[PDB]
């Protein structure tokens, strides 16, 4: 078996969950320790179902820049003995574009799914839902309901988090290994 198909597969296996929260289906990524990140319109709560059990959540944060404006990710600590393999090595220090990236869902809706959404370049600004948004990234792929949470990853690089998309095009949220220090 290939490097990437293993790199992203491996994913699956140690980092990439699934959820439930009150608003519906999501992907989680456990980044090190108890720590994990999800898209910020999941709205957790105090607890959270990840694929086989609820999971209480200690702490949420929901990322903003140094302008106060959204982010769209939130940060999770969990009441688990699970530690997640660290992957925060695999994170770009700064938000990095990337070619020919790959998308991994895992939803109990999409379990193990692998999008190939292309070429992720600079986007920044969006307005999602009323709500504000900076440090986005954007692919031309049209992605669908219910892949919010999915993980944006090339050549062993794990560089977004899909945040919404308008039927032609997707966006994450950039990621940082700052996030996550």
């Amino acid at each position: 078996m290939g490097p990437s198909l293993d790199f992203a597969l491996s994913l699956l296996r140690r980092n990439v969950r699934q959820v439930q929260t009150d608003q519906g289906h999501f992907t989680m990524l456990g980044v090190r320790d108890r720590l994990a990140v999800l898209p910020r319109h999941s709205q957790p709560g105090k607890t959270i179902w990840i694929e086989h059990k609820l999971v209480n959540i200690l702490d949420a944060v929901e990322l903003v820049d140094e302008q106060g404006v959204n982010l769209e990710l939130t940060l999770i600590t969990l009441d688990t003995n699970e530690k997640f393999r660290d992957i925060t090595k695999f994170i770009p220090e700064n938000i990095s574009t990337a070619s020919d990236a790959t998308l991994v869902i895992n939803t109990e809706h999409m379990p193990s799914m692998f999008v190939p959404v292309g070429d992720v370049v600079q986007y920044g600004f969006l307005n999602l839902s009323g709500k504000p948004t900076h440090r986005t990234m954007m692919y031309n792929f049209p992605t669908k309901a219910g892949q919010c949470g999915g993980v944006v990853t090339s050549v062993g690089k794990v560089i977004g988090i899909h945040i919404g998309g308008n039927g032609r095009q997707g966006f994450c949220a950039g990621l940082k290994r700052s996030y996550f220090a």
